[PDB]
Order: structure tokens, then sequence, then C-alpha cells
């Protein structure tokens, strides 16, 4: 899969300095398993959520892949993390993103492929933007969850002193895909390891920390 | 509480400088909920491997407060971390044991004083050294677990090449709680975040950068 | 919403005189718990019962605000309550079918607006009829359960020769709405407490006195 | 068994005009089934919640055998219900007893003979006075419950203005017994199903309706 | 009822010597119960097989009607079961098919009659030549599955070169059932006590004993 | 291994005969399961039996070792089972015990190596006179459940008049296991796939072809 040598405006990775979940993660609950009850419980709790703003806020949530991630987490952080507002922090979030969501996610996603909750009960997830195109993707570990993470984490460096909000909207993003039908709540839980792992990669990345240096002193006066 | 102005040879953070634990994290599984049932199978699960390797292993994960978490890692960081040869490692690696064991789950260790299994059901832990200082001690989220996880992306930062075998040891000292007696599986996977989210934390501390830097260059030496 | 003050045909009572359906009863099992599980088993088993003489009879005790509720139980009173033949009866039981069914469970069902079966499940009832007007009321707790066996409380000490098959009807109407897929089966069973503490206000009414007593004399008649 | 007949200031009505539980009160849980999972649930919470407040409460509340019960109710009910305060309310109930604890609830009873918590599980009562004693009554349905609730229900009609205190004196007194581990949660639930019951032949028994006469006006004018 | 009085080609053993699987048999698990959770939990699982090699091949074993159950085991056998091939074998394994689907199954069948999981869920089949046919056909228990193992255990005597590839078949052809949607896991398990019992009766028969024989012995040069 | 080569009067089969249970049997249930949950309320239910007119009859199953199991089909087979009034029978009987009991569960046993319910929850047996030897042998499937499966079926096709009652005798006899709590009921359950198995194995060895002729001979004047 594309790495930072074919993609290096999505990540500052490699495959090599991918973090096997395959190997850290434990297997996903299985069907006829307590935990996977759970997990059918938690898409219902999800489900009957997404008629209220909680929900309108999820499906405005399954939208990252471009620099939406950086408008997730604008309230959280405070100041606006526009291309045009604060484009160091900006291209920081819109480089690591796919480092998070599909390096760290990719020996698992791929080994398992579990099936997705839209799909095992066949209706249609809160925002069917990437449906169709997720559809066929592993359910577990989730990606955005992933990326939700990792952004958060990251942000929290930046503006610590705004850390328990930002963390909670990096949280809040993971569970949205709860809600929206996408992903069941082992999926978002186990995203959490790898994309806590990967943020750890980048700091041993050059680029990153170079990035981080730019972020870091681009807010330390804005 | 302490922190690091009581004791700043086991914290870089101030109470101040800490992780609403008990506002990021959801609520733990309550007794009458698939969840909890699925609590209960795991320690199950985990009590029958008290008698076989794991379980040994899962003995030992028990021990760390004195810096036996540096000892833990020892193994999976193909070299030593210990006074004697890692100086520089091995004290960062010390210094904030509190900040990912006490402070990032402090908050929500109180709010919910959660009962611990061994207490759940009577039958003691797999080691019963500290089975007494914890029994009054909330369950959730789980210390050791948020120290095996931040002890294990600051060790995988340090040592990239080896970061599969660090993040798992480290994934592994937690479910050792489980396989002990001594934490609830979701007081495991709960303690994660905080262990994670208090890196952030430390990464914007002076004294935490600077022995991480120290740490860093002596590493290319041992 | 009303009473005996807009609406004295069906109440006796004053929102004044009601019960706190809110406070006495307690929480619904919420979407995760073992309770809910077993809510959802019994739904199963109501709707597969749908098609068969009980069925048949889950579906005729739906209607009752008309004082189909007096029609419900004729059969069980061994004399047939109706406006012909025990106006007292008739009168008596038409005149509280809103202590009972409103009033008795308002406070809970508006502050829970628990979601009903055919909702949750998409399916519809097996009398569709009310399942308009009542898809926008809380499921919990049941108010044609609340009157048919407060409803039930009163005929049987009006006839205690026969307390044992009104009871049971009572009881039945209740169930039905499990089988129609209209509560859930702790909607029913938190319904039966409501239903009982009202009678015991009702005792205390000039108005529900009165009439008891006419029905009573009138009884030995019919 | 015994009644009135026997045992007139503990009944006021006759083995006769007792109410069937058997054939008015659906089975127990069976083993098994997700509602027993549900009971042991339900047992865990409460055997959890004896050392605490609520606990104390429950242990001192296996204690109505004798005047014990207008003791329980004392609060609730405002003025106190003594032999030397109240004399014909503390008659009143302590005379209707049986017929809630033992009439109302004896076909289910001993038709059933479903085990206890504390002799399923092996463990000792919050309260062992009557331990020994029960440990061969039928745990299905819960004789303090349906005292509990009948009463509450029968003192709900001589103080209505205090209805919501007095009425969840009576649901908590049911409850208690699901913290003490005499009842599990079913045995607690029909037994005020069948509670409900009796205080409505009570109301056609002239003994009770004269008795109720003299309760209400001792304490019209205290 | 059918047998070889009325159908001699598809039978071996009047009714008379039917066996009672009503009897012989504990009841089908039932909504509410655990065992049915668990009964879903492989309904959804074998659901998700169904377009998968294995889904194909559950498809196919819905047809063993006629000599659909030899062509089924041809490849377990070793060599080919046809009219003109193995005719001795593919006669024995012609005339039993009613004997293990029809005979040993029709009291618990008929008594029971329990839902099918496509009726009980709405979802068609994985082979939908039958299920209407099927659809009001008791579940409990399985007739395919009988055949299938009554069946693999009559071969099994004749080739004892591969009895775990012949039985494995059998085993296999049984849970197709529940893999297509035709039978609950549950009575699957329980076909095969019945099925197995019918293979004792079978030993009994003269017939069967001569057949087989020859079967046998046509599977010297062969 | 164990056989007719080194115990010629418990074994017909060799080894090399043996049936491949590991092969042909599906895992059994894990902690962690939804049937591994029913595999304990069974177990529970099999407890409260214990001392009952079954448990006694349990208690008494758990003897078959030697002649236990003839004379534990004496009631069923319609005639005494004892080496002087039925000889020929008695001989087989005991001489296909460890074929159905060894032989036929060895590899699944083995492999698995499963914890018996008994030593799971620390509670005494029903008949502790195994329960040492026992303690140690895999619980999944269950050897007793075998015999009585295989020799019930043996002997239906000897006394075929009782079938019904030969076989339900076995079946029970295999219960027995579940209520002593030497296994669970999934391992009895497995266990009769390999019971029905190994009879198919036994048909094809002259020994118990001769065998089971005479004794079917001695049937007839008897
Ligand atoms: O991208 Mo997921 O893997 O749908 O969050
Ligand atoms: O220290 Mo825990 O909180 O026993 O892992
Ligand atoms: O009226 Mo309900 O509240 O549909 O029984
Ligand atoms: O008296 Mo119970 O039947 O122990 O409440
Ligand atoms: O024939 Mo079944 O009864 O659909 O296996
Ligand atoms: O012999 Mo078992 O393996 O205890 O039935």
């Amino acid at each position: 899969g594309n790495d930072t040598t074919t993609k290096p405006d999505l990540y500052y990775l490699k495959n090599s300095e991918a973090i096997n979940s395959l190997a850290l993660l434990p297997p996903p609950p299985a069907v006829g398993s307590i935990a996977f009850l759970n997990d059918q419980a938690m898409y219902e709790q999800g489900r009957l959520l997404r008629n209220t703003e909680r929900g309108k806020l999820a499906a405005e949530d399954a939208n990252l892949s471009s620099g939406g991630v950086a408008n997730a987490f604008s309230g959280a952080f405070g100041s606006p993390i526009t291309e045009k507002d604060a484009p160091a922090l900006h291209k920081l979030l819109t480089n690591m993103i796919e480092d998070a969501g599909d390096l760290a996610t990719r020996s698992a996603k791929d080994h398992y492929m579990r099936i997705r909750p839209f799909a095992f009960y066949g209706v249609s997830t809160c925002n069917t933007t990437e449906q169709d195109k997720l559809s066929k993707n592993g359910s577990y570990p989730s990606g955005h969850t992933s990326i939700g993470w990792a952004t958060a984490l990251v942000l929290a460096e930046i503006n610590p002193q705004r850390q328990n909000e930002i963390l909670k909207r990096g949280y809040e993003l993971g569970q949205s895909r709860v809600i929206c039908g996408y992903h069941w709540q082992s999926d978002v839980d186990a995203a959490r390891v790898v994309g806590s792992a990967v943020v750890a990669t980048l700091h041993t990345n050059p680029a990153f920390q170079q990035q981080l240096q730019k972020a870091k002193a681009e807010f330390a006066q804005h």
C-alpha cells in the first residue's frame, strides 16, 4: 500500500516504519462471543442516537479525508486550524493522516476483514459518502478512530493547556463511528491502541519532528 | 495527592498538568450490562491461565514501582535498561512512573472506586503482595496498565527498530493485571487511553524533554 | 396535560393528586444491559405469538379508550359491563381510564420517552390503529397496562368471588401490548406498579367513592 | 395454612378468600434463561450494596414480622405508627400482614419452591434472623415485598398527601430483599402484583373496612 | 404417517418401528434462553459464510432428496456412488433416506413445530428449492442432518479406511443446514442423536441387512 | 495409547482403528462465548438436582467402569444383564467400554485438555470416586456419555421392542455427568457423536460381530 514514498503529503512514514497492528492487536470479537453481543448492543444504542445532535455531529464526523480532520478539531483546539489561519499546524495534521488511518491499521484490517454493522445488518451508515468505498474495507481496527486519537494526541502537545478538550474530541471522534454505523465498538477501541503507537514512530521521524517544531512555534505567536 | 512538587523523583507533571481521566473516559461497565458479563468471562479466562507460563509472567508483571517497569522492558528493548547500563534511560523511565500511574488515573479511580475482581470474588490475586495496598484503590482504570503503555510509547520512540516488541510487552504488562485477578478487562483497556494521553503531556515537559534527549544520546551507546 | 379539571369524564384526580411515576419507578432497562436483552427475546416471543389465538386476543386488547376496557372484562366479570346493563359499573370504569392511563404514567413516560419496539425494529404492531398516535409517546411505562390492572383491582373488590379471573384478564390486557409489539416487557411490568398505586389514590376520591358505591349497590342486581 | 380463623390477629381473610398466585403469576425465570442471568446480575449488584447505608437499611428491613412493618413505614408516613401513638392504624397494619405475606403468596411459593440466592450461592443473607426458617420457603414470590407493597398501598389511602414517599418505602422495602440475599429480583417483582391484589380483597372484607375506617379517622385528628 | 408400506423405495422401517424422537429428545431451546441466543449467533455466523466456498457447498448440500445424498458422499467415500458404479451402495443410501429423515424426526418435529430461522428472520434460505415445502415443517430436529449422520455411519461401516472422512462429511452435511438457514444449530445437534439411533433400528431390518451386505461386497471389486 | 493389543477385555478396536475425535469434532466452547455461558447455566441446573431422585441416579451412573454399564442398562433393557443371566450380552458390553470411552475421545480430549466443571468451580463432584483420576483428564468430550450412547445403540440393535427405553437411558446416562459435575453440557453433546461413530467401526470388527450375534441369540431364550 501507499506510504510516504508515494503520497508524501498524506504520510511521513514508509511501510517499513509501520506498526504491525496484526501482531499487536488481539483478534476481534467473534460471532457467538459475549463481546460481539456487546458490539451489537453498542450499535443499536448508537443507531438510536443518530437522530440526535450527537448524531448529526457523527455524520459530519465521517469527513476527515482531507483537511477535514483539522476541521473536526477546530473548536476543541481553541484557535481555528485552517490552511489560511494556521497552515504549519494544518499541514502537520494533513500530512500525518494516512500514517494514522492506513499504516497503523493495515495489517489487522486486511488480515481479519471483519465485516461492518451497516453491512452486517444491511442498513446504511449515517453518512454514506465513503460507505461503498469502505464497504470493502476491513472493519477492524477503525481508521478514523486511529486518526482522531493520533491527531488529538498530537494536538495535545501543541496546546497542552487545552488537552482535555482536545483529547475528548479525539475520543469523541472515534465514537461517532459507532453512532454512524461504520464500525463496531471493538473497532473503535482497538484503533486507539494503534493510533497512539504511530504518534510514537512519528516522534522519531525527522520530517515530523520539524513540522511539529514549525507548528509549535507558529502557534506560539498566534 | 502527590505530584512532581512533593515527590519529583516519580513525577514530572504537577496535579495541574494532569489529564482529566474522569472526564475523558467513559463510565466503567455496570453490574447487569453485557459489558460486565464480558469482564467476568475474561476474569475466568485469566484465572485458568494463572498456572501457565503466561500466569508465570503475569505473576512478575506486578512489581514495578521500584522501577521494575524498566526491567520489565529490558528484554524487549534488546538492551538492558538498568541504573548501571542505561543511566539516562533508567532515570527517565522512573521519574515518570507516577505521571502515568497516578495522575493519569487518579481522577476517575477515586470517582468510581470500582471494585477489583479479587475482591468482587473473594479469591485472592496471582500476586498477593500489593493486593492489600490496592484493595482500597479504585480498579478503573488500571495504573500498572497505564504505565506499561506509557513507558512503551516512550521506549518505542527511543528504539523504533524494536517498537513492535516494546509496544507488545507494554500491552502485555497490562493484560497480566487481568490474568492476576487485579483488574477487570475494562480497566486495562480504558487504561491505555490515559496511558497514551499522558505521554502527550510529558513531551511538553522540559524535565521530560531533557532526559528523553539524554536517553536518546546515551542510547546510541549501550 | 389534562386531568379531572379539563376532562372530568375520564379523570377523577387532578394533576395535583397524581403519582410520581418518574420518582417511584426505577429507570427502564438500558440498551446494553442483560435486562434489555430480555426485553428483546420477549418481543421475539410475543411476535411469533401474534398469529395465534393469543395474538388474536392481543389484537383486540388494544382498543380501550372508548371504554373498551369495560368490555374487555365483561367476559371475566361473569356479567356484562355495559352502558345499558351496568350503568353505575360502566361509568365508574370509564371516568378513571385516564387517572390510571395518563396521570399514573405521564411523569416517567415523558421523562424517558423510551422507544417502543415497533419503532425500535421498524416492524409495525399487531394493531396499527393507535400505532401512530403512540409512536410519539414514551413506551415506559405502559398505559393500557396500567389500566388493565387498575380496572381489575376495582372490579375484583366489586366482584371478589371472581377476582382471580378479573385479575388474570387485567394481567393479560397488559401482556397483549407485549405481544402486539406495542410495549417492551419491562414497560408492562413497571406499569402494574403505578397501575396499583393509582387505585389507592382513587379510593381517597369522593367522586370515585360515590360511583364505586353505586357500582356495588347496582351490582347486587345484574 | 393459617388464616383469619386461626390467627385472626395476623389475617383478615380466610384461605378461601385468598388470591391464587399460582394461577395469576407467570412461572419464575428458569436457570438457563436470560431473565435468571439478570436475577444473578441483580444479586451481585445487591450484594455489593450491602456494606453501604442502603445496605444497613436493607438488613434492618428484613424485620416486619410483628409491628416492625409499621416501624419501617414510620418516616415515610410522617407521623409515627406505634401501638401507643396510633394503635388503630398500628392494628390495621399488624392484622393485614399475613394476608399479604402468606395468603397472597402461598400457591406459587409452594408450587415452585424456587431456591434462594443465599442458598444458591451458599453465602449468608445480610440479616440471618429468619434465614434458616425461610431457607425452606419457596423463594417466589416474596412475602416482605407483598407486605411492603400492600401496606404502602394501604397507607397511601390514609395519608394520600404523602403517598409518593409512602409508596417509595413500600417499593424500597421489596428491594431491600434483593440487596440482602433472600430473594432474586424476579421474586420481588412478582410479589407486587399479588400484594396489590390482596389490598383489593381486603377492601371487601368488613373487618378491614372497619379498621380502615378507625385508622382513617384516628389519624384525621392526629 | 408415511413409510415402507406406502413408499418402500425410501423407507426400510415401518412407522411401528419409527423411533420416538419426541421422547428421546429434549425440547428445543426457547426464545428467552441463553442457548437460543447462541442459536441466533450461529445463524448470523452461518449467514456470513453463505457466499464462500462453504456456502456453495451448503447450498448444494440442500439437495439430498434423490441421490443427492449419494452424490454428497462420493468425494468422501473415496469412489463414486452412482446407480451405475456403486449400484448396491447407491441403492441402500437411496431407500433409507426417509427412515433417517422422516421416521426419525416426525414426533419431535410435529409436536414442537419449531420456527425455522429463515421464517424467523424473514430471510430467504441459501437454496430456496425446498424453502416453501419446509416453511411449515417443524424445525426441531433437522431431517437433513439426520440423513447426513445416519448415512455417514452406515458408509463408515462399509469403507472403514476413511471413516474420519466419510464421517466428517456427514457431520458437515448437517452444518450446511445452519449456514443455509433452514435449521438452528440446535436442531442440527439434536438431529444427530435420532440420526445415529435409526442406524440401530436399521441393523435390525433384514432388508437393510441384505442390501448393506451386498453394498459391502460390491465395495470389494470397485 | 491403550487398546486391545494391551487390554483386550475392554477393547475390540486397536488404536490404528480409533476414530479421530479431534478432527471430526468442533472445539469446545470457550470462556467468552455465549455457549459456555449456557454450559455454566446447565452446570448450575445440574447442581440443583444433585439431591433428588435424579441426582442419586446420576451419582450411580458415575459407575460404569466395570459392569456398572451393564447394570446401568438392565432396567431399560427389560431383563437383567449379568455375567450369569445375559452372559453373552454382559460380555459384549464389557469389552467395548474402552473403545467408546477411551479410543473414541482420546484425540479431542488430549489435545484440548478442557477444564472440568468441578475443577473449574472448585466444588467436589457428586460421586468423588473418580474425581481425582479424572481431575486431570481432558473434559471435552465425555467418555462416560460415549459409552452410554455407544452401548445404548448396540443394545437397541438387540432388543428393539424397547429401543426408546434402552435409548432414553443411554441418553440420560450421559446427562448424569452434567448433574454430577464431571463434564459440561457441551462435552456431553459432543461425546454422543464420537459415541455413535464407534458403533460403526465396531460393526466392522469380526469379534464384535461374533459376540453381538451371540448376545442377540441368547436374547432369544432369556
Ligand atoms: O475509516 Mo473507518 O476504518 O471506516 O474509521
Ligand atoms: O496498579 Mo493497578 O491500578 O493494580 O494496575
Ligand atoms: O398505551 Mo401503551 O402506553 O401503548 O399501553
Ligand atoms: O419473606 Mo420473603 O418471602 O423472605 O420476603
Ligand atoms: O430437512 Mo430439514 O428438516 O430442512 O434438514
Ligand atoms: O469419563 Mo468422563 O470423561 O468423566 O465421562
